[PDB]
Order: structure tokens, then sequence, then C-alpha cells
């Protein structure tokens, strides 16, 4: 907790319940920081009657989050560790999880807007990779969206094991599943899956094909198909992220550079509807 500001509980106001977390309920609320405008926050609490492992994992997640300082990584405001219930306090992301958000807004964004969301995610991952942090659990359900449409990588939980706190197979690179080689290049594979989630407005990768069939299909060369209206350069980028040989995948710095070029040449993101309504 040397990486975290300790907050007195009288500075926090819980206002409404917004979800259930691994360790307890999550609230939207307000935080008073050092006689100034109170700021909106998300408040994760540790359920009373926690075990000692749960307490360590809970506070350890805040310790990890406090080591990061990037526009596209969720900002930790501080922790309450000296009073009960213990809390992790972060910036508030009004639009919630990216996958759920896009499913509710199906077809309601421009392609340029969606690509800008992907660029922000890639910038956050570029920052993490540069700090030698391998996420291992990158998926749209772990990216939060604020009222300005900024996407931020947001779940840094410690109690994570691979599926079959679960890391699901459908987002995981083949070498990480088969040989437990989790690296920034396996996070790049996961980023390709996120790109597909964004471009489909939150469809489930591989639909309801089973886990065993997924790993069989993938190791046979199957890849998710192009979403409707998806720019060719964007789908080809997903395909590069899904190269079987990890050394052939782009780095996150490459992904950011490519997405920036597409944003600068926006005609590259246009579909038929943009030429014939
Ligand atoms: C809506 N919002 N804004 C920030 C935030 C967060 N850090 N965590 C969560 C969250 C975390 C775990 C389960 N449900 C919600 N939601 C948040």
């Amino acid at each position: 907790l040397k990486f975290t500001t300790e907050i007195h509980p009288s500075c926090v106001t819980r206002q409404k319940v917004i979800g259930a977390g691994e360790f307890g309920e999550v609230y939207k609320g307000m935080l008073k920081t050092s006689g100034k405008k109170e700021v909106p926050v998300a408040i994760k609490t540790l359920k009373a009657g926690y075990t000692e492992k749960q307490r360590v994992d809970f506070l350890g997640e805040a310790g990890i989050m406090g080591q990061f300082s990037h526009h596209n990584i969720i900002r930790l405001e501080g922790v309450i560790s000296k009073y009960k219930p213990m809390m992790i306090i972060t910036e508030y992301m009004e639009n919630g999880a990216l996958d759920k958000f896009l499913r509710e807004k199906d077809g309601e964004f421009s392609v340029l807007q969606l690509v800008g969301m992907l660029r922000g995610i890639a910038a956050g991952m570029k920052y993490l990779a540069n700090m030698n942090y391998v996420h291992r659990d990158l998926a749209a359900r772990n990216i939060l969206v604020n009222s300005n449409l900024v996407c931020k990588v947001s779940d840094f939980g410690l109690s994570r094991v691979l599926e079959d706190g679960k890391i699901p197979i459908r987002w995981t690179a083949p070498e990480a599943i088969s040989y437990r080689k989790f690296t920034s290049a396996s996070d790049v594979w996961s980023f390709g899956i996120v790109m597909w989630e964004v471009m489909t407005y939150g469809e489930r990768p591989y639909w309801e094909l089973s886990n065993h069939e997924v790993m069989k299909a993938i190791n046979d060369g199957f890849r998710l198909p192009t979403p409707m209206d998806c720019p060719s350069a964007i789908y080809q980028l997903m395909m590069q992220c899904w190269q079987q040989e990890r050394a052939r995948r782009p780095k996150f710095a490459d992904i950011v550079s490519i997405l920036d070029k597409l944003i600068r040449a926006p005609d590259s993101l246009k579909t038929l509807a943009d030429f014939d309504p």
C-alpha cells in the first residue's frame, strides 16, 4: 500500500449500488479530496466476514493499480484499509463495461468512433507492456467506458486462474493455453479478440461453440470471421494479432501506430452506407 493514498471514510459517500464484485458490492459515490468540488467515484467494498486471503487479494489489487499512471488505465483515487469496510476507490466510468455498453448501443456509433475506442485500449496496453506488465485477462468485459467515451483497462485482480476469477479460453492465445506462456504477445492475441468484440457490438467470440471445439478450431487455423461493415484494414489487423506464431504478431506500439494512420485516413474506415445512404 505504499502505492496508494489512504482515504478517511468520512470523505466517501456511497450513493447507489452498481454491481457485485469478486470481494463485495460496488457502488457509485462521491469523494471529497484535499475544500474543493467533490468528484464522482466507483467504490469497491470488501464484504464483512472476508477471509485473510480475500483481504490480501483485495488490497493487492489496489497495490497493482497504484503502480500505473496512464490515461487509458483506470485511475486509483485511494483505499480505505484502516477502517471497515475496506474500500478501493477509483474514477467513475459512467458507461460501464465496454461489452455491455456496445450491446446496448448496437449500430449507434460511427466506425471512426469505434476505432478511436480501440486506439485508447491499445495505448493503455502499450503502456502496460512497456512496464513489463502482462495482463493475461484482456477482454471487453474488463474495459470500462466513461461519459466521454474514453476506454480504460480496468480489472487487475490477483486471484486469476485459467479456465477449465477465471481467465476464459476464448480470449487466450494458444501458447498461453497449451504451454502457459503468458507474455505481451499473448495479450496482443487477446486484443485482437477485443477488436472483434468492438466491431460486432459485443457479440460473444466463437458464439456458443464449446471450449474444446474452440481450441481445436483455432489450432487447425480457424479464425473469427469479418464482422459486417468492418474495415478491411481493421480485420486484417485482427488477423495479424491472431498469428499462430507469437513472434509474427504486432507489438502494441505497432497497433497504436497503425490505428493512428487509419484515423488520419478516415476514408479507410468507410463502408457502402457512407457512399450510398
Ligand atoms: C462503473 N465503474 N466505474 C468504475 C468502476 C470500477 N472500478 N469497477 C466497477 C465494477 C467492478 C466490478 C464489478 N462491477 C463493477 N465499476 C466501475
